[PDB]
């Protein structure tokens, strides 16, 4: 029930700033999968990774629409520590990076649908996701580390430019959880 | 330790009671304002779907699932009341029995939107504006005395059965998943995500 | 020269308000390369219909090879439904946005049997200069200037800066673009 | 007829004056206030490119290759006063030897934007709230006495050569494809469209 | 049974040296697939033409393999009527061509399995043919033109000397029947 | 019309009769000379399935499903005596319990053939050059006192439901269908063929 | 000249009665492709390994583009059982009969998906030499001296003589092929 | 030692002697006895080509390429009189401008076997039966007072000049590698061998 979530929550608050390990957050976000499926409106039901043989992948159960999600760890830097010019801060390039790869295997994983699909018909496996759009979501950072208000303001001028990445960090994923919590009680 | 016990208790109620209405009545209703009343009285559950602490209904703003009252009766008054609710979240409830898509075909294994739902989405995001140019005009006038608002926008319409195919869901996909800043969801697909909950709380 | 392009304006005031036939446009365009080059900042290079093979076009980038698929509709293709959903509401018209979806849906297409077309292409000896990075579509239909009203230019409006990749372009902006190339320099 | 002549051979010359320029100087100057004083000497070219008659670099405004002079010396004053100009094209010239991604790999294939390309990208998007930020004050001060610009923001910097991989273009695709309101155009493909203007003129 | 066994032997007999069409003998067979299912010792049972888009296609039940048959009329020359040297007959052009043809053919059903697979998927098609050995056969002409000796000893070797092909003329197909018919009585 | 209607009885009766003791003991019995001696009554359908009115089971020639008698007792002196035989098919009949293959893979999906099923193609192989040589052997001695058969070789041993995977399927495919001179058929497939022509009848 | 054929020739009388090493006749072969040429009469050329990508060579025809793909084992593998199935009749040994199919299912495979290792071979900038067309394939194994007996060889001689497509031929068969080309040089 | 280098020598010498022949005359004679009589004096390329030390060239023997002296003038008599050579290469050579397949297309993209070629094939195997008819009469006449050879089959014809069109290589690939007794290599193919003899050679 809800000790769930305060569970997760704790387990969330240990390994804010002492774990740097994607597989660790991997194996957190796999074995509770509704942390991810809570960032969509829609629903979404996870994807096993033999189906489309760090990254994973939600469908929805309606439309076979899959999306492709990155999972970075909170220790990413959002925006390099230094300053373009005075007051305009660069995001870091892990982000760009991470968005970059989010975006090639996305386009990778659409180019490759019929051998994928060919392979699941051949072994039994039964494919439940279409690559109808490019969207993507990448996962990195916090927004905490981000004190000054040029930090805030460059960051969030920088996610907003994205056509269909969309960009969530780690606190603000887990403050949906946070926000559960607050809307039961 | 006993009062989280009570809460999933209460939520699990609540969204039973919800899914139970919707079953009861997803094929006999089709007023709007019946279905806007029965998602008024369970907007946490929008609030949680959504991910946003502060929805909009019609012209009454809601936070955190509690109906925010508002004495001048202006949802602008409160918007601009609270800088906490400046990027809340606009929902139009139409009726679950809205077509999606044209009966029709506009070519082969091409589907074109339906006149309804492409004008509840112009009609959303006129309410937006409209929202905006009253806000900045209560802005100006208390410069004159001595931002932007900017909120999402929501559209739920339709259900998926009546996409009884994959050119269907590919056509509907391609249209709602295009809007920048308008997000289309289902009754279907709402009440799925409820269950899903549902399941998430056992 | 400049009178090149005025005869091309010239046979576009003539059939706008008469031509209602797809394939007249297809090859009006398909004679001038360079009209449609003038939407994109970036350099594009027509790509032949053999290359890659309902009227469509491609053009790519000369230096990332970056294809952009266009589709071109007549200039009389309504944009806004006539009649209004609600009291200054306009809904677009459907033509318009199945368009949208078809130019989208050619180009998932495009994108998934882009192995068997650049096998094909080295087979038979072409060269494949396009490549499918990113989803962007161009759509064109209809002219700007029959929508009279306000509340149509707005939803207009509203329906053409909702979209994410698909541009939709009116004709009399397409060709007002090479007049106002004309009226550059004069 | 003859006039129509002299004026393609008056636009020729200056095309091929400029492309002089740019191949005299393309691996020589770097001085970013060196091609900021060339282009924008040229304006009506950068107008056709991108396709808008109103053209903004730095401090001064261009109508149509045409400069305007604003005596009060604030480009929003300028902007504030023409109602056409709220569609124009904010452009910041950068030195072409500037990088465009990283030449570290970040993985297998992928290349993260370069520190300098997103930097200017962040530096305009600032300008360009600023100067929202300030239509807004004027806006402001001439009601209290008795719209939102939006301008278009683009960025010229680097020369398409230095991606020599596929990856390198691929990477650089993926990153200038998915801005929404800032468009980055190397100088490279900037004197490719000039020459491409010069062969439909000639 | 029996009579229909005469009925398909009367109807050989009628179009035996008048009917040169094609079509017209694949109609024959088409209608009776036991007429080719004798052919082949193992049992094989015929491919639907939608399955892998004059020829056919007979598969084994239990291994799944398939062996493509071609089908020309009974009036194809077996040998050029010159000889290559005294009581040395060529085999005819016809023959060598259909089998070259039936061959090509065999080899690209085998190079464009995955995707004619994939497409009996997508469309709900059951593939039931498996391009496991290269095996075909070529239907043509009649044995009865051959009347010389020279003749029979030319063709014989001809159709001795190939490996992967089995040229067997019209008359052999139907007075196969005819033995079963023999046999029966 | 009634003779033609009564043989086709009686050949149903006798193929009906060929399945049901097939399959009464398809597991149990075992024994490679009771499938010979229940091979032997129905000759002709061995006649038809390999294509060759005469066939050679053990030292016994058949002609058209008849028992020819041959007072010799020696196979060859038959084999010389009617010229019109000169290509018999020589069948050599195994047990429908032999393996095909053997069940430890030679690697991966790759399974070798079992020992049985490559000694009875030797021993047919070796049977043929037998009866080849004492041809031989009778024609120079008659040649003394004043040509070569090159018969058809049959194996027929096992049944397919041993090759219950994939590759147990196509290697034993790769395998049989290499040969030459011999022609492999299991037991099932056998039967199965006369069940066709069961069906074929009716 | 000479004095390479007697190296190998050497190297292989050294190697034969003790080596069991699949790697280490692989190796010696792939150092030297005249050696594995012999076998057939038309002209073959070596295709690289990472081409078309247990031990299998590659042969192609440079004329006619005909791919022959040839398998290699130890001269140690048993020909046949060194049991008896009847009085003189010796069943081949299942090493033989494995890697028969072995290598025909490497070839039926190698066949059905060359499509993509031609597309993969273009895209890579690497020219596909290779281009399937026949069913044949060579496996390279045993010697034929450990046949000592005269069923032995008969029933040998009936296995290898009675396969279709693929040739079984011994290492002492291919080397004294290359010993046969010494002694006609001489 | 020096023997070796010097059999080098003579070897090289030989193979560039054949190689001028052929390239003196590859277009200009179309005799075929002179091509015959050519090969005939270095008929131990042919004798490693096709892995047999005796080649029977027309009714001549070669043992290793040496000229057997058979008084006789019979090759079945030599044939006979050794039992070693009972597998030798029959080798029947025709002009190198023999065509390869007609000109014509059976279908779209068939190219049937040319007349010349599938009667040289024919011719060879006529020959081989003959051969074959001699020596069974001759073992039979020995017999009396008090084997089969099956040699194999070699046609030379033709260059792979004619055939550009891939169809073309493809049918005559689908053609000659689908004899089982006989082997046809063109004249290119096999001066091509030669040629790659040299190189292994030097």
């Amino acid at each position: 029930g809800i000790a769930n979530l305060k569970k997760v929550l704790s387990v969330w608050e240990s390994n804010k700033l002492t774990n740097t390990s994607e597989k660790f957050w991997q194996s957190v976000l796999k074995e509770n999968t509704w942390i991810l499926s809570q960032i969509f409106s829609n629903p979404t039901v996870l994807i096993n990774d033999e189906a489309y043989v760090v990254d994973f992948l939600y469908a929805n159960p309606f439309s076979k629409d899959a999306v492709l999600i990155a999972i970075k760890t909170p220790s990413t830097p959002l925006i390099t520590p230094t300053e373009y010019r005075t007051g305009v801060y660069s995001a870091h390039k892990d982000l760009t990076g991470a968005v970059t790869q989010v975006l090639t295997y996305k386009t990778t994983l659409q180019r490759e649908y019929q051998n994928i699909d060919y392979n699941n018909y051949r072994q039994g496996i039964k494919t439940d996701f279409d690559i109808i759009t490019p969207c993507c979501v990448v996962i990195a950072g916090m927004f905490d580390t981000l004190t000054d208000t040029a930090h805030r303001h460059s960051f969030e001028l920088y996610r907003k430019e994205l056509k269909n990445v969309t960009v969530i960090t780690f606190d603000e994923l887990f403050e949906r959880v946070k926000g559960l919590i607050k809307l039961l009680e």
